[PDB]
């Protein structure tokens, strides 16, 4: 009933290449960012809707989520109504740099990231 595609961690690249690792979230037209992975500290909510996706070669496999137009990809609120993001490495305002453990694993999430962003 969840309505959750997909939820695993994935490594996000922050503005400071310090390369976090949080727990990752999806659902149509959201991906839900999180700390830990149950119950967890949300860091951000990228709006799918306002995106698109490119692969980014070569190390395992990164993806990179952007919007065309340079503008915010981000939800001004939380899931649960929370006003501010969890305190985390910096992180871009239009793009999201994302790595995953295994090229299987990076293309799965990119397949279903594809299909995420056109719904909800």
């Amino acid at each position: 009933s969840s309505g959750i595609v997909m939820a695993d961690w994935l490594k996000i690249r922050g503005t400071l290449k310090s390369w976090t690792k949080l727990w990752c979230v999806l659902k149509p037209g959201v991906l839900l960012i999180y700390k830990t992975q149950k119950n967890g500290q949300w860091v951000g909510t990228v709006l799918l809707n306002a995106c698109e996706i490119i692969e980014r070669p070569s190390k395992g496999f990164c993806f990179k989520l952007f919007h065309p137009l340079e503008q915010s990809i981000w939800a001004v609120k939380g899931p649960k109504g929370e006003a501010v993001g969890s305190i985390t490495q910096p992180l871009p305002s239009s793009y999201l740099i994302i790595r995953a453990t295994s090229e299987s694993d990076g293309r799965c999430w990119m397949d279903a990231l594809e299909l995420a962003l056109k719904s909800g």
